[PDB]
Order: structure tokens, then sequence, then C-alpha cells
């Protein structure tokens, strides 16, 4: 397993309430031994004016998971900040939930760098993205 | 200036009703002839766990203000979505509401790329995006 703290999901859930995270109903859903994985609904509150999913929105999903990791791969009082972000639209989605994998692409002493892919109920990709952390 | 849309502030604050937008009282506040503006509170619809203005909201920030500039800069039934997006997150927000300010980088026929700096209550730049958009 890359992790260094143990936590559960039920307790990882709760870090979201009254936070972002928990405003927009994301839910880690699958702790793997090198992945992590959250679901995000699509609707009013994560969707653009013309009835799309907000590119925003996937990007808060994608950094989420990643920040999220990241502390899971830290250990004590270290933190972890997102420093860069990127992703690619690939494909709109516009209904139901969608779903957030993320794998370590670097785990280092300073810096990590997380791959987040975000797919559709048909389990189609609609985005690719990088988080960039650093280590406090 | 740069727009072929002729907009008022008022219908452009009335686009983000009943979406991402609007949920987190992204506000628009000024259209120069070359530059939009708007601002988004930090509070706990925007923050991550640990207090921090979440990078995910700058990013929502910055792909809600590049994209209406984008459509802003079309004419009629064409539509811009954005295709790829990339943020710093340079200096963490905690407090207040943030201010981001576009520009364009690059207005072409069929893409445009944009450039949003996102200022904290003191004038400090806190994160520094570029939006391409493709123009469907
Ligand atoms: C350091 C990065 C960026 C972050 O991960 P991190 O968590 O921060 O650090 P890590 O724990 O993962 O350890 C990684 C390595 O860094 C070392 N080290 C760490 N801290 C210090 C330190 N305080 N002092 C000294 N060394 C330090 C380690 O010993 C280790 O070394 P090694 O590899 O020999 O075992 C790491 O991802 C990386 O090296 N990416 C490759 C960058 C690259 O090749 N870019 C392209 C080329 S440069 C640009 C260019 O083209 C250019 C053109 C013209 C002119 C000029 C330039
Ligand atoms: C500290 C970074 C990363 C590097 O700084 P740098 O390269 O050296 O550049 P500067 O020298 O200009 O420093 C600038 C200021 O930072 C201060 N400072 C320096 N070191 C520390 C420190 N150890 N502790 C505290 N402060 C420190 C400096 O003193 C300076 O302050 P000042 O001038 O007033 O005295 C800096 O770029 C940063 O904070 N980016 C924002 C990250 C962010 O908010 N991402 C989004 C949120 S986290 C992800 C997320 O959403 C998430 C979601 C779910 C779950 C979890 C998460």
């Amino acid at each position: 397993m890359i992790w260094k703290r143990k936590i559960t999901l039920e307790a990882l859930n709760a870090m979201g309430e009254g936070n972002m995270v928990g405003f927009l109903d994301i839910r880690f859903e699958h702790i793997g031994d090198d992945t992590l994985e959250a679901t995000m609904p699509v609707d009013s509150r994560t969707k653009q004016p013309f009835g799309l999913l907000h590119g925003g929105a996937s990007v808060v999903l994608a950094e989420s998971i990643g920040s999220v990791a990241g502390y899971l791969c830290t250990e004590g009082e270290q933190k972890v900040v997102g420093l860069e972000i990127n992703a690619n639209h690939v494909r709109s989605a516009r209904e139901g939930r969608v779903r957030g994998v993320c794998k370590p692409l670097h785990l280092g002493s300073r810096h990590q760098v997380w791959q987040i892919e975000i797919f559709d109920e048909k389990g189609r990709l609609c985005c690719s993205s990088r988080l960039t952390t650093a280590i406090l």
C-alpha cells in the first residue's frame, strides 16, 4: 500500500462535512492499495448555465481526491496543499454521478503528482487531470 | 472592445441562477472593453477541510469567468466549451471574497486562450490560471 495514514471510508467522508466537499456531495467510495475513488452528482450545484457539468466542478472533484490521497501518503502533522492542477475536458456530462479515480504518478519527499480520471455512468472518460501537491 | 455580444452585467449575473455559479455566489462585477471580472466568497461552500479556499473553487471561478468572456466573443448560436485548463495556486486565501480578472491571450476562429488571475481582498495574487476553449 502507498498509504502512511490509516483512515476509514467513514472517517474520510466525515472530512467533507461543512466545507466544499460536503456541499457538492462528493463521496469517497473506495480506498484501494494504490488508488482512491470518489463520486459527485451532476446537478444544479455542479452545472454550468447551459446544462452541462461545470468544467470547474470536475476540477474540484480531482483536486479533492488528489489532495486527500496526497495527505494519506504523509504522516504526523505534515500537510498537503494543491500547487498546480490541470485538466482536459474530453466529454461533457449532463446527469447522474461522475466517478473520479486517482492514482500516484510521483510520491516525493516534498512534492507529489497525482493522476485523476473522471468517468460518467457509462464508464466513458469525461476529464483527465493532473495535480501537483506541495508537502508542508 | 473584444466582445461580439452585447450583454448587461445584470443579464450576465442572471445566467448563474439555478446552477453552480449562482450556488457559490459568484458575481460578475465589471465588463471592461477587454477584461471581465467576477468575485467569489471564501466560505463553507468553497473551503477545503483545513480552512483554506479549495484550489478547485479557484478553478470554478476561472473557468466561469473565462468561458463567459469566451462566449461574449462569439455570435449567434456559436457555443463555447472549456477544453483545457491549468492553474497555479501560489498563495492560500482564507477569508472574505476573491476577485478574478480575465484577459484574452489569444482570440481565434475556433479556439481561445484566456488568462485569469485571482486576488484576495488585500490584492495579493492567489491563483493564476489559463483556460483554452473550443468554439462549436
Ligand atoms: C524535485 C521534483 C521536481 C519534486 O519532487 P520532490 O518531492 O521535491 O523531491 P524528491 O524527494 O522526489 O527527490 C527528487 C530528486 O531531487 C533531489 N532533491 C530533492 N530535494 C533536494 C534539495 N533540497 N536539494 C538538492 N536536491 C534535492 C533528490 O536528491 C532527488 O534526486 P535524484 O533524482 O537524483 O534521486 C522531482 O519530481 C524531480 O526531480 N523531477 C525532475 C525535474 C527535471 O528533471 N526537470 C527537467 C530538467 S530541469 C529544466 C530544464 O530543462 C533546464 C533547461 C535549461 C537550463 C536549466 C534547466
Ligand atoms: C506554500 C506554497 C505552496 C509555496 O510557497 P512559495 O513557493 O515558497 O512562494 P512564496 O515565498 O511567495 O510563499 C507564499 C506565502 O506562503 C507562505 N508560506 C510559505 N511556506 C509556508 C508554510 N509551510 N505554511 C504556511 N505558509 C507558508 C509564505 O510565507 C508566503 O506568505 P507571506 O508572504 O504572507 O508571508 C505557496 O505557494 C502556497 O501556499 N500556495 C497555496 C496552496 C493552496 O492553498 N492550494 C489550495 C488549497 S489545498 C488543496 C485543496 O483544495 C484540498 C481539497 C481537499 C482536501 C485537502 C486539500
